[PDB]
DNA sequence: ATGAGACGGGGACT
DNA sequence: TAGTCCCGTCTC
């Protein structure tokens, strides 16, 4: 309902004015140097400016700034314009994305650029609503980031950083993933975003959550919005010797509930921590088959995953899925290897060790093998088989799991 | 037809 | 050391 207590609202316009001014003044003296800020500040063309912002905001989804920087630079140097990206192949996109994770982001970014160039004359949509509707991979966050940063639209955003900042600043301790709490956070973000500098405000709020209002041990003594933070105000009471008026059980007859407030956590009582369920275990066997090749050998066999599901369309060493009880077997692996190599001397199969790779939702254990051939396969290389030099593999569209497998193969090789 | 699960990898910190 | 948290979009 609209009957939330003023304890969780900014009912005083003076507080809103001060929140914006304090945050932006801190940003103007503390802001990190980032390549997408540099490209954006100097690109007067709106479409080129939005493209540079769009790429960075897709790469930043569930990925830390420190990781993105090098990928962003590589991407913008290879595809400086929408037009360049639209002509790229998905295979080239996966090559550049290799190691960044959540690979559908890269595919959708290319699909979007192709749509913009080939259906919209190269012109990016100019509001959060139309960016979200028309561009694949662009949800509510990315659309608001592009619109505010690139087009000066007055629209607030809630990423993980802003969620944490707002839950402390207004002492929201309920499950933040619920529809009700999420709606309240977006409403706060829309109230607070500076109408004159909405992009800088959004960037400032996110960088505050990244560098000051951090998940653990936040730097409250260094915070520009300290005086306006409910979380901070409460910690400074402690053994008190301002609170939420409507936080009383409607029932005055039941046992009176007690506060789950943990004094030893301070402002980190907010937000509530998401309870995490461990990933399911899966098992696979994989083999680096090698042949001597010519100059720059040996060559290793790579094959392409299905274009759906996990790590879709990426390349990998031939692999088979195994049930736990049969995770050390060779039968199915050798059958898969012979698909791509013809008849194989199965005596050469060398067990190297195991590689455990953690996805967000799967703990995958590979039994890793190698099979070194004395010469090329007897038959011509089948369609879908790629024989790569070590350097080509390192630059190919492969998952990090397969790079760990390759590093195990390189170590055990003599 | 909505909401939990699918979907990668690593940085920071204990 | 080994463990933990957490940096959005889409669907099946
Ligand atoms: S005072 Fe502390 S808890 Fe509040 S916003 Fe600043 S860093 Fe976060
Ligand atoms: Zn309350």
């Amino acid at each position: 309902q609209a009957s939330v207590s003023p304890y969780h609202l900014f009912s005083d316009v003076a507080d809103v004015t001060a929140f914006r001014s304090n945050l932006l003044s801190w940003y103007d003296q503390e802001k990190r140097d980032l390549p997408w800020r540099n490209l954006a500040k100097e690109e007067a063309n709106s479409d080129r400016r939005a493209y540079a912002v769009w790429v960075s905001e897709v790469m930043l989804q569930q990925t830390q700034v420190a990781t993105v920087i090098d990928y962003y630079t590589r991407w913008m140097q290879k595809w400086p314009k929408l037009q360049d990206l639209a002509s790229a192949s998905l295979e080239e996109v996966n090559q550049l994305w290799s190691g960044l994770g959540y690979y559908s982001r890269g595919r959708r970014l290319q699909e979007g650029a192709r749509k913009v160039v080939e259906e919209l004359g190269g012109h990016m949509p100019r509001t959060a609503e139309t960016l979200q509707q028309l561009l694949p991979g662009v949800g509510r966050y990315t659309a608001g980031a592009i619109a505010s940063i690139a087009f000066d639209q007055v629209t607030g955003v809630v990423d993980g950083n802003v969620l944490r900042v707002l839950c402390r600043v207004r002492a929201i301790g309920a499950d933040p993933t619920s529809t009700l709490v999420s709606h309240h956070l977006w409403n706060l973000a829309q109230q607070l975003v500076d109408p004159a500098r909405p992009g800088d405000f959004n960037q400032a709020a996110m960088e505050l959550g990244a560098t000051v209002c951090t998940p653990q041990r936040p730097l409250c003594s260094h915070c520009p919005v300290q005086s306006l933070c409910r979380a901070y105000q409460r910690v400074q009471r402690g053994q008190l010797s301002e609170e939420c008026a409507l936080n009383t059980r409607q029932c005055q007859l039941c046992l009176t509930s007690s506060s789950p407030w943990d004094p030893s956590m301070g402002v980190a009582n907010f937000p509530r921590k998401a309870s995490r369920r461990p990933p399911r275990e899966e098992y696979s066997a994989t083999c680096v088959v090698e042949q001597p090749g010519a100059i720059g050998g040996p060559l290793v066999l790579l094959v392409q995953r299905p274009d759906s599901g996990l790590l879709a369309g990426l390349w990998e060493f031939p692999s088979v899925t195994l049930e736990p009880s049969e995770q050390h077997q060779h039968k199915a692996l050798l059958q898969e290897l012979q698909r791509w190599c013809g008849p194989l001397p199965a005596i050469r199969l060398q067990h190297l060790g195991e590689v455990i790779h953690i996805f967000s939702h799967i703990k995958l254990t590979y039994q890793v093998y190698s099979l070194a051939l004395d010469q090329a396969p007897a038959s011509t290389a089948p369609p879908g088989a790629r024989w790569l030099t070590w350097e080509e593999f390192c630059n190919a569209a492969v998952s990090t799991a397969m790079k760990k497998v390759f590093r195990m193969y390189e170590d055990h090789r003599q």
